[PDB]
């Protein structure tokens, strides 16, 4: 494919404050959303149909993530906890306590026996899903931690921070294996491993996204044209059709780039505030996007390629 043709299909209204994160379930059936309104909502991934609300955090929620079997969610909240939820019942199975400030970002490992979290308290924590106990506290950064992500076999964690660093961690030992810097040390506002585990995609608050070979410390691709100077905006690899990079933007648009050529191949208009979060469906060419307080809707876009 040369360019996609994403078109708006559904708009999901229901959160009463800004939406902070949207994520598709691994089995493709569901979209989970978190919000500053302290709620998680579940929505049908293909029809946008509202399914249920999951409640329990005492303050707003920054992030949510799915277990590999699509049965559990973990949420990261300003109440300084994470919560593990059984989605079908809505029960809170565990409350993960230990961070000393807002918990901002979270993810399961592929086995989904571990959770990783990052916090305003500048640490990264690794948690046992079964017991809810904190296994390791990493002295990861010297400013708030903007993203945490496991690689494809769970052996590595990548973290990013406003301190301008990206770090790679050994899951088993907790040791810092690599520190990665970039010219003029802009805040690193998002990072995640590529699906094959060989690269990391990193956003910095100089309106720039970069694809890095972290083993060689070499920058392979640079994507620009969007606005990102303030917020920690999710970015994605889109792999179900053409190979794209997808990101939100502070000019209220979803940006889509050709991964190899770095050209902008589509901009999606419709949101009325900053697009803080995007996600890519695991098997179909479907993008979910979510916006901040003046919009607070979620949108589902569909493409033929
Ligand atoms: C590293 C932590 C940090 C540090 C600084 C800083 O230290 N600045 C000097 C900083 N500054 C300015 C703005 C910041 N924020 C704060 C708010 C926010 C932001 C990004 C995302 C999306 N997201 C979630 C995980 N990964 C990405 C969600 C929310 C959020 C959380 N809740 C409860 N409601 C919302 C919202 F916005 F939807 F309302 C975001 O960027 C910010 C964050």
């Amino acid at each position: 494919p040369v360019k996609p043709n994403y078109a708006l299909k559904f708009t999901l209204a229901g959160h009463t404050k800004a939406v902070s994160s949207v994520k598709f379930s691994p089995n493709g059936e569901w979209l989970a959303s978190s919000s500053a309104d302290k709620l998680i909502k579940i929505w049908g991934a293909y029809d946008g149909k509202f399914e249920k609300t999951i409640s329990g955090h005492k303050l707003g929620i920054s992030d949510v993530a799915w277990s590999s079997d699509s049965n559990l969610l973990v949420s990261a909240s300003d109440d300084k906890t994470l919560k593990i939820w059984d989605v079908s019942s809505g029960k809170c199975l565990k409350t993960l306590k230990g961070h000393s400030n807002y918990v901002f970002c979270c993810n399961f490992n592929p086995q989904s026996n571990l959770i990783v979290s990052g916090s305003f308290d500048e640490s990264v924590r690794i948690w046992d899903v079964k017991t809810g106990k904190c296994l390791k506290t990493l002295p990861a950064h010297s400013d708030p931690v903007s993203a945490v992500h496991f690689n494809r076999d769970g052996s590595l964690i990548v973290s990013s921070s406003y301190d301008g660093l990206c770090r790679i961690w050994d899951t088993a030992s907790g040791q810092c294996l690599k520190t990665l810097i970039d010219d003029d040390n802009p805040p690193v506002s998002f990072v995640k491993f590529s699906p094959n585990g060989k690269y990391i995609l990193a956003a910095t608050l100089d309106n720039t996204l970069k694809l890095w070979d972290y083993s060689k410390g070499k920058c392979l691709k640079t994507y620009t044209g969007h606005k990102n100077e303030k917020y920690c905006i999710f970015a994605n690899f889109s792999v179900t059709g053409g190979k794209w990079i997808v990101s939100g933007s502070e000019d209220n648009l979803v940006y889509i780039w050709n991964l190899q050529t770095k050209e902008i191949v589509q901009k999606l208009q419709g949101h009325t505030d900053v697009v803080i979060s995007t996600a890519c469906h695991p098997t179909e060419n479907i993008i979910a996007s979510a916006a901040l307080e003046n919009d607070k809707t979620i949108k589902l876009w569909k493409s033929d390629c």
